[PDB]
């Protein structure tokens, strides 16, 4: 079975597509080498099409079946609730793609009679019709990158209509929110906040007598997912206590949408047929996580890797285990990869065994070390800041509906680059435009949030602890990665950012209130005469439930 078949009709944009970074004074302050920054477009879709289109081999074995049964056992503890129309409508982003049937996300959120009646009929049809493939739209996603010699083609997104998406939520939101944790336990990555996640990686690393770790990068994971994989995934969902209508909906969604179906371009033309994972449905993150974990757990047994602890976030996979020795780890890792390959998860790049935790990257991120005010070692997550910086420059120049810079500040708050560059650059702008109190959209684990920049200090304390405001003596390797990133992108040197932050810090303090709290906490790094930083009372009061429960990337999820 081919992941995809194509009619020859093009993947088309539904509007004009910017690919170049404008020459704008505000963005130019952040990043001068504007021609290094680009956004993907429709024009590179045929290149992507070529990469995601292949035959799949899958041979299942007893290790695979053993693990599956174990997961199902855990799954059968779960009792999933059916979401009400109102509840599902509330989870729809304000700017989610309109329906082809004469209503949009706004109508969904407002529970208008048109949207709601169409949603009911979609739901009833799921219950009645078990076979008819549901239509999907295929689009080229616009994402911003820095050039590296040369360019990434656009990713392809495949999604059903708004009415169907609201119905997936009713049938499956509780399931995709609750079940991965029940099944994978501590290995489910999306349950951790940043501090918890770092805690778990470090503890796991320090628990082994001789640790070895690796990341495993499946070549085009969504395309490696077979119809059997998606039906096995359904077999796990079906172990939950379900309302009968949910049980039918899942069955019908599986056969009509999840396993595959027709692809239609922005212009309504038949583009082809998908027989693999759609990027843009509710079950993608859950399904990818389960499938990845299943295959990897069985492949570990096949490779005889000892005392494995997995961390899985969709298609992202980290394994930490007990070293058997350099040669034998290399052999065992190769056997793991052949097992994965047989299970239809071949590697992009061969995995490499690693004996230093900081050398392992999970979801762009690695563990690094710094010291807090008292000189105590603190572990934190960081990443190469090249893409975050390129995207922030873009978002400075162009109004984008989702702000990666804001998500990056939240998730990488303790980092040198987030603190000195991103906070300084954006607080300066917001402060000059008097927009500090204006809420902005970002994402956390794929789900969309509306966040007030003035609540960043409380947010950051909750997610990272107070040490996020006091870190210093960063590793030489972190410092260099950052420093040399700034040279490449024509981002001013850190000393410039210190100078700018002092000025911003002062303006923030002068304003008093929540603004001044941002000044004390966010920019204490910038002054020699430091304020003593105590817990923020409002931090404990934040309702961050739902933040670090599950992954929702591609799932059309909005949280208020
Ligand atoms: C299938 C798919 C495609 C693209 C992005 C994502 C995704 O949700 N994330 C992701 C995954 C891998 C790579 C990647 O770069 C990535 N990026 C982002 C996020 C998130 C995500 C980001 C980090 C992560 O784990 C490491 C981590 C965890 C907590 C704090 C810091 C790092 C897991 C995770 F799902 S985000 O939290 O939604 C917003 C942010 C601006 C941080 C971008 N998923
Ligand atoms: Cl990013
Ligand atoms: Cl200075």
């Amino acid at each position: 079975s081919m992941s995809y078949t194509w009619t020859g009709a093009l993947i088309t944009p539904c509007a004009a597509e910017e690919s170049k970074l404008p020459i704008n004074p505000l963005s130019n302050s952040l990043l001068r080498h504007h021609n290094m920054v680009y956004a993907t477009t429709s024009r590179s879709a045929s290149l992507r099409q070529k990469k995601v289109t292949f035959d799949r081999l899958q041979v299942l074995d007893d290790h695979y079946r053993d693990v599956l049964k174990e997961m199902k056992a855990k799954a059968s503890t779960v009792k999933a609730k059916l979401l009400s129309i109102e509840e599902a409508c509330k989870l729809t982003p304000p700017h989610s793609a309109k329906s082809k049937f004469g209503y949009g996300a706004k109508d969904v959120r407002n529970l208008s009679s048109r949207a709601v009646n169409h949603i009911r009929s979609v739901w009833e049809d799921l219950l009645e019709d078990t076979e008819t493939p549901i239509d999907t739209t295929i689009m080229a996603k616009s994402e911003v990158f820095c050039v590296q010699p040369g360019r990434k083609p656009a990713r392809l997104i495949v999604f059903p209509d708004l009415g169907v998406r609201v119905c997936e939520k009713m049938a499956l939101y509780d399931v995709v929110s609750t079940l991965p944790q029940a099944v994978m336990g501590s290995s489910y990555g999306f349950q951790y906040s940043p501090k918890q996640r770092v805690e778990f990686l470090v503890n796991t690393w320090k628990s082994k007598k001789c640790p070895m770790g690796f990341s495993y990068d499946t070549r085009c994971f969504d395309s490696t997912v077979t119809e059997s994989d998606i039906r096995v995934e359904e077999s796990i969902y079906q172990c939950c206590d379900l309302a009968p209508e949910a049980r039918q909906a899942i069955r019908s969604l599986t056969e009509r949408l999840y396993i595959g179906g027709p692809l239609t371009n922005s212009k309504g033309q038949n583009c082809g047929y998908r027989r693999c994972r759609a990027s843009g449905v509710l079950t993608t993150s859950c399904g990818n996580t389960l499938t990845c974990y299943l295959k990897a757990t069985a492949a570990c047994r096949a490779a005889k890797l000892q005392d494995c602890t997995m961390l899985v976030n969709g298609d992202d996979l980290v394994v930490i285990c007990e070293s058997a020795g350099t040669q034998e780890d290399a052999a065992a890792l190769r056997a793991f990869t052949e097992a994965m390959t047989r299970y239809s998860a071949p590697p992009g790049d061969p995995p490499q065994p690693e004996y230093d935790l900081e050398l392992i990257t999970s979801c762009s991120s690695n563990v690094s070390v710094a010291h807090d005010a008292s000189g105590k070692r603190v572990y934190y997550l960081t990443r190469d800041p090249t893409t975050p910086l390129a995207r922030a420059a873009w978002e400075t120049a162009r109004h984008t509906p989702i702000n990666s810079w804001l998500g990056n500040i939240i998730m990488y708050a303790p980092t040198l680059w987030a603190r000195m560059i991103l906070m300084t650059h954006f607080f300066s702008i917001l402060l000059a435009q008097e927009q500090l109190e204006k809420a902005l959209d970002c994402q956390i684990y794929g789900a969309c949030y509306s966040i007030e920049p003035l609540d960043l200090p409380q947010i950051i304390e909750r997610l990272h602890g107070l040490s996020a405001f006091t870190l210093h003596s960063y590793s030489p390797g972190e410092i260099n990665r950052v420093a040399s990133c700034l040279r490449k992108l024509g981002v001013p040197p850190l000393r410039t950012w210190r100078h700018r932050a002092r000025s911003v810090r002062a303006k923030l303090l002068s304003q008093g209130g929540r603004a001044a709290t941002c000044g004390r906490y966010l920019f204490n790094w910038a002054v020699r005469t430091k304020l003593k930083l105590t817990p923020i009372p409002a931090a404990s009061q934040l309702d961050l439930s739902g933040w670090f429960v599950a992954g929702y990337s591609g799932g059309d999820i909005y949280h208020s």
